[PDB]
């Protein structure tokens, strides 16, 4: 599909058997999701943006379905105000910017 | 052009007669540029990111050329880690997400 940017590019995703709304964010290097109890190992990480940094938990090789397109890679989890799909997974679903 | 996301979608912009590098950021509602001098009046505002809120200077109806495409809109200036082009201008250059 094609998504215009009049509104926030929010889509439905499926992770860990749960459905959620997430922002397709070309400005986010990596995917960061709202707090969730994922199983498996993880590593502490800090990511920065406007306002400073937040501490997150980095889970590796996590499968997420974005609009029926499957994608597997790093997923960060922490106190983010929004579910954010970053470039690490946007590339796997063939998402481009066009103008 | 069509822009892949294997690297950061950075482009050259021209604002106030000066060239800069800026990130096409579909997750940003507004355009936020690093500290710089711009002519005209401005109002102090605040924007929130992943790490909290920052203080910015809001410049309205600012001419800004993004990768050869002209836009005239709101430009925030403040301590952002990176020049980001938000949806308020991405819409003006006809930018869409496609997968
Ligand atoms: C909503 C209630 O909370 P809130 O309003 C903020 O909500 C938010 C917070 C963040 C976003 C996404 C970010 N957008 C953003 O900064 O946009 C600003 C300016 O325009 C406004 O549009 C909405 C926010 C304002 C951006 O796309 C991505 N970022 C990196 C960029 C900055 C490159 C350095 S990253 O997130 O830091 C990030 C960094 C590394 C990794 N691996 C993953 C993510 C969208 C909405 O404030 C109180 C918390």
């Amino acid at each position: 599909p094609q998504i215009t940017l009049w509104k926030r590019p929010l889509v439905t995703i499926k992770i860990g058997g749960q459905l959620k709304e997430a922002l397709l964010d070309t400005g986010a290097d990596d995917t960061v999701l709202e707090e969730m109890n994922l199983p498996g190992r993880w590593k502490p990480k800090m990511i920065g943006g406007i306002g400073g940094f937040i501490k997150v938990r980095q889970y590796d090789q996590i499968l997420i379905e974005i609009c029926g397109h499957k994608a597997i890679g790093t997923v960060l989890v922490g106190p983010t105000p929004v579910n954010i799909i970053g470039r690490n997974l946007l590339t796997q679903i063939g998402c481009t910017l066009n103008f």
